[PDB]
């Protein structure tokens, strides 16, 4: 299955990383999802991106 996905790629305005508490910057998003996150969310995330 289509697991997470990274691409290194700033957003269009502005975002949030759930997984800290503020706006999101140039990070890794997943362009499957819609995901976003910085590097404390690469390998902490617990449930790998397999939403359907
Ligand atoms: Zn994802
Ligand atoms: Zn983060």
């Amino acid at each position: 299955l289509t697991t997470h996905n990274f691409a290194r790629k700033t957003f269009l305005k502005l975002a949030f990383c759930d997984i800290c508490q503020k706006f999101l910057l140039n990070g890794f998003r997943c362009q499957t999802c819609g995901y976003k996150f910085h590097e404390h969310c690469s390998t902490k995330v617990p449930t790998m991106c397999v939403d359907w």
